[PDB]
Parts: structure tokens; C-alpha cells; sequence
């Protein structure tokens, strides 16, 4: 129907499949440590898999009007980041053992982040979006700011790379100027989604830290 | 108004008196072990008291198109269920003594089960408002799944015999098949509900654990 | 356009202000306990920025059907009143080490009081919006009731004098009976919020506790 939807419906494929090994793989943990790590590590997934579905489903997608044309956007998006984002900083942030007062900075920051990035996505004045995306991403520039040794740096070093692109496919997507279309969009933020999630995942749960 | 409005205002009593009981009881209370399962044990009906009054008055109803009916949805159980659930099992969890790692997977499971029952609530393509509803009972069985030793016993029993009917009546109800009406759906819920959270309140808090 | 811009405009301002300043003497902070202080601090005006911005544009106001009119309400505000005022009980919490029982009892409360807020607020009989009212009411004495000594007692103090004022606001407000206009309401709540964080916030994070 959507010509977006074979990327949606491998979104939900991948963190679908990705959901269940890091499961499988859970299975046969005492550690109070690795427990964690992984409660959190496949909690990410989980919840990609329901929003890549309602994405897929025509669940999360709404219609805002701004530059004269009503524009779909994908609202189910944010509805992830909001719980994911959180969780994969904490994955780091108990791996280096983080102060509660970093933790909840780093976690803080991110729920204004993407919260204003949801804002930004519903806002109605096609120049207040830029506003909403520039505080957005002052808040993540705060995140990196602020962000075993080994995977550690390796975890942040991939973080700090895929996390960046977010803001730039935005803002040249749909939910911004318009100059690459939705299509594309789609597997842009799709390669991203499922490698900061099961690529990362990955990394840390086959890595002894 | 609506045949159903008597089991609202009844569930919005027994959700009342029952925050107050719980209230004056855990008057006297220096433990702080016991204080943890007071805050939470009378969270759970002040939050379901607030939600039964909603859905009394016409706040938390609206009606959602499908099979080409507007059919009359309560939402404002999926905002009580988004919050009591969670303090239900951390009740069981602290009661045991769950690792982090352990909560946050009940915690997380319990919010993509409420999660995903609201999507499908919501959802106006019939059939997939039964994607939903499977998807939510795959993480309730989780739920079980992963669920002082004879209080527990007994408090889980309690917890996987009511929690497992709530699919069977939401499928059969106004959500799913229309065979059983909205009425006596409403009744069975409340039912449900007072026993859940008041019931399993009593022998909560009255125990020695 | 709206009379109540410029009290909007104003309060974006301050919070902004508020924000930088706190971030830029946090900056310098080893300890632990300050850290969680610091962070917590400085959370809630970036938070009360984001939502005066999002009311000074368009974004957080809609209009609600009663009395015979449609009203503009502002539902930003509980968007942040619902992080901002658990992280301020926060503050005292840790001030104080209040138990993990006391602390989910003043969150939990805290939920309750702005979640009927909301409610109320966005109730189309006008009747029940004083229902709604009454019951946020009755979880703000709680919270008061419940409610290193000499900063403890100051701060509380200042809590317990300007948090009482706000359902004063709302009760004469455009929110409730429609006695004191919009403006002067907006500006009140203005007031009210600055020195809620961002004077609570000076007097907390100068002071040694
Ligand atoms: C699994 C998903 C991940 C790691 C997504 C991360 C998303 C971001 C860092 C999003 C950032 C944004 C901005 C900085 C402003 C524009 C809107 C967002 C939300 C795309
Ligand atoms: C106090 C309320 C309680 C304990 C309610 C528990 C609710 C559930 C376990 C609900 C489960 C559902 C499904 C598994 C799928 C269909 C939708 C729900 C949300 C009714
Ligand atoms: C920084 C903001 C602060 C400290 C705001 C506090 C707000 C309240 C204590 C609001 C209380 C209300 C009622 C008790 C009932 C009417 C609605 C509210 C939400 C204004
Ligand atoms: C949106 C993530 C924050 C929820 C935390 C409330 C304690
Ligand atoms: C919906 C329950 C989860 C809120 C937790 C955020 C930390
Ligand atoms: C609304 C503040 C509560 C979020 C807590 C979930 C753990």
C-alpha cells in the first residue's frame, strides 16, 4: 500500500528475530549483573518489535499539516525512543558503574530529547519544527557530552556514530524540509533502529564485561 | 445512562472504601520493609478508584470504529492497568526479594503487555485488534512464566488465576467478539479488579512477611 | 495575540536562564549526594522551559467544551507538573533520606494530585471538573501531611506556602469558575513556577546540605 511498508515489515522481522535470540540466549543467567544487562538488552527489541508493527499496521502513523500539504508521520517512532533510549544509556551506564545523579542527568536528558522530537513531529508551524529539532538536539549533544573499559568504549564509539544520524534524517526527511522521501526515510532510520538495538545488543551480551 | 453505570459506581466504592482501609491501616507503620508494601498496596486502589470514577462519569469512554460499528471502548482501564500492574508485581517481587534484573523484566513485560492491550483497544481494522490481544497474552505468560514463602504462594496463585481471565473476558467482550455485552463485561472486570488489588491487598497486609 | 503571551514569553525566559545557570554551577562537582542534587535541579526548569515554550507557541493550549463555551486550556502545564513536581519531593526526599515507602507514597500521591489535574482540566461538564479538583486536592494535603534540618525546614516551607496556592489559581482561574481572566492567571502561575524551581533551586543548591 505504502511503498515504505517492506521496510517496516523488516524492522519488525528483525527486531522480531532479535527479541527472541537475546531471550534464548538469557536463559541459564545467576548473575545479578548479566541479568540486568540483559533485562534491559532485550526489553529494547521487545518494544522496537511492537512499534515497528504499529508502524507496519496503519497504528502509528498520523497526518499533521504544515506547508500547506497534510504529511504522514510516523508518531509510533517516538512512543519507542522514549523507553528505548533510556534503557540503552543505562545499559552504559551501569556498565562504567554510573553515579545515580549521572544516571538520572543522562536519562533526564533524554526524555526531554525525544519528547521535544515528538513536539517537533506534531507541530502545526511548519518553522517552530526547526525550533522543537534544535532543542531536541541540543539535549542529545548534552548525552554525548556526558558519554570492560574495552566494550565500554566500543558501546559508546557506536552510540555516539548511529545516534547522530537521527537528527540529520529528520531534518532532510518527512518531518522536516522534505528533501528525502519518506521511502527512504524509512530504511534509513530502519538500518539505524536495528543496529543501535541488535548490533549493539550483540556487541554487549556476546562480551564478557 | 448506560446499564453498565451501576457496576462503575460500585467498583469506584469498593476501590474507594478499600484506599481508606488500607490508609488507616498503615497508620503505626515504623518498618521500613512494611511501609515499601503499604505505599504500595493503597497505591493500587487510590489509582483504580480514580480510574473507576472516570469511567463513571464519561471521561475515560470513547467510541472506536470497526466492523462497521462505533463501538464503545473504556480506555481508562489500560491508564489504571499501565500503573497497578507493575506495583502488583513489585508487591510479589519485593516480597521474594527479585533481583533488579528480574523486576525490570516484570516491569518491562507487564508495560508492552498493558501497552499492546491499548493499541489493540484502539485499533479499527478488526482483525488486527487480535494481533494485539496475542501479542499482550505472549507477555502476560512471560509474566507467569517468570512467576514469607506461603504468603508469596499464596499471593501468586491469587495473582495467575485472576490476571489470566482478563484476556479470556476482553476477547469474548466489547474488545474482541461482542458475545458477552458490555454490561456484564463491565460486571466481570470489576469483579476482577476489586479482587485483584483489594483482595489481594487484605491478604497482603494483614500477613506477617 | 493572546493577552497572556508575554507572561508565557516571560517564563520561557527565566526557565532558560534558570536552566544554564544551574548546568554552568554544577559543572565542578565530584560528590555523589550534590551530583543527585545537581542533577535533579537542574532537570526541572529544562523541563519548565520545553512547556513554556510549547504554550507560548501554539502548541500546548487546546480548547474544551463547557458552559456553553468552548475554553482555552493550557495542558502543558501538567506535562510538566507531572515530571517537575516529583523530582522537587525528590529533592526533599534525599534532603531529609526519606524511606523508599515515603518516597513512592509522596511520587505516587504526586501522580494522582496533577493526573486529576489533568483531568479536571479537561472535563466537558463543568460540574465534575470540581469533583476532579477536589480529589487532586485531597492528594496535595496528603503530600503536604506527609511533608541539613534548616534547609529541609526552609524548602519545605516554601513548598508548602506556594504549592497550596495553585489550586487557588485553578479553583478561580479559566480552569474552574472563570473569575480571574486567563492573563493575570497565566501570570500568576508564572510567578508561581519560577519560585517553586527556580528560587527553590537557588536556595537549595547554594546551601551546604
Ligand atoms: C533505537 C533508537 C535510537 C537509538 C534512536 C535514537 C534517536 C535519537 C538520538 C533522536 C534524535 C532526534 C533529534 C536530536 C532531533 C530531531 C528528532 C529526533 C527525535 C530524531
Ligand atoms: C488490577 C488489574 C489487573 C490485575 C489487571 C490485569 C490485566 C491484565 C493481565 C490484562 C491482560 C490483557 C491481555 C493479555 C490481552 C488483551 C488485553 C488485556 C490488557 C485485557
Ligand atoms: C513547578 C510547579 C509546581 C510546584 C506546581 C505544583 C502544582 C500543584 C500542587 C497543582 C495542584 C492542583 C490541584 C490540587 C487541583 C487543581 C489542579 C492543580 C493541578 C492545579
Ligand atoms: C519517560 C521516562 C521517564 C519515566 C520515569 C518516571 C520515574
Ligand atoms: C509504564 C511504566 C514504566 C515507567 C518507567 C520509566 C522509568
Ligand atoms: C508519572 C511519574 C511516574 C513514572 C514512574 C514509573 C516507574
Amino acid at each position: 500500500g505504502r511503498p515504505e511498508w517492506i521496510w517496516l515489515a523488516l524492522g519488525t522481522a528483525l527486531m522480531g528475530l532479535g527479541t527472541l535470540y537475546f531471550l534464548v540466549k538469557g536463559m541459564g543467567v545467576s548473575d545479578p549483573d548479566a541479568k540486568k544487562f540483559y533485562a534491559i538488552t532485550t526489553l529494547v527489541p521487545a518494544i522496537a518489535f511492537t512499534m515497528y508493527l504499529s508502524m507496519l499496521l496503519g497504528y502509528g502513523l498520523t497526518m499533521v499539516p504544515f506547508g500547506g500539504e497534510q504529511n504522514p508521520i510516523y508518531w509510533a517512532r517516538y512512543a519507542d525512543w522514549l523507553f528505548t533510549t533510556p534503557l540503552l544509556l543505562l545499559d552504559l551506564a551501569l556498565l562504567v558503574d554510573a553515579d545515580q545523579g549521572t544516571i538520572l542527568a543522562l536519562v533526564g536528558a533524554d526524555g526531554i530529547m525525544i519528547g521535544t522530537g515528538l513536539v517537533g513531529a506534531l507541530t502545526k508551524v511548519y518553522s517552530y519544527r526547526f525550533v522543537w529539532w534544535a532543542i531536541s538536539t541540543a539535549a542529545m549533544l548534552y548525552i554525548l557530552y556526558v558519554l570492560v573499559a574495552s566494550t565500554f568504549k566500543v558501546l559508546r564509539n557506536v552510540t555516539v556514530v548511529l545516534w547522530s544520524a537521527y537528527p540529520v534524517v529528520w531534518l532532510i526527511g518527512s518531518e522536516g524540509a522534505g528533501i528525502v522521501p519518506l521511502n527512504i526515510e524509512t530504511l534509513l532510520f530502519m538500518v539505524l533502529d536495528v543496529s543501535a538495538k541488535v548490533g549493539f545488543g550483540l556487541i554487549l551480551l556476546r562480551s564478557r564485561a
